[PDB]
């Protein structure tokens, strides 16, 4: 199957890792491959908390922060508490042929700087 990219830039506990159900607390910077800027959590104010590997955000989060619901993958390094990561998502991880304009456009592909800040509150 077909898998976001995955690069830690700094590195987490290494014990803490979130699984499908799990609610995370998490900051991200999101950017089109054009490096134009679409949302960012940082410049809003406050982190963003959701429950992941259940599809309530986009397909290519789920599978960074749970390790492909647990089953893992190839080149696919696990993200715990307190790691830095950049996620690279295809169209078909993140809104598709269709996208969502005028917020994004149609098959587009996705570029995410995230912090896992917390693992169900701590």
């Amino acid at each position: 199957e077909e898998l976001p990219q995955i690069e830690i830039v700094q590195e987490g506990d290494n014990t803490t890792f979130a699984k499908p159900g799990d609610t995370v607390t998490i900051h991200y910077d999101g950017k089109l491959t054009n490096g134009k800027e679409f949302d960012s959590s940082r410049k809003r104010g406050k982190p963003f908390t959701c429950t992941v590997g259940v599809g309530q955000v986009i397909k290519g989060w789920d599978i960074s922060l749970t390790n492909n619901y647990g089953k893992g993958g190839a080149n696919l390094p696990k993200i715990s508490k307190g790691t830095k990561a950049i996620l690279t998502i295809p169209p078909n991880l993140a809104y598709g042929p269709r996208g969502i304009p005028p917020i994004i456009g149609p098959n587009e592909t996705l570029v995410f700087e995230v912090e896992l800040l917390g693992v169900n509150g701590q």
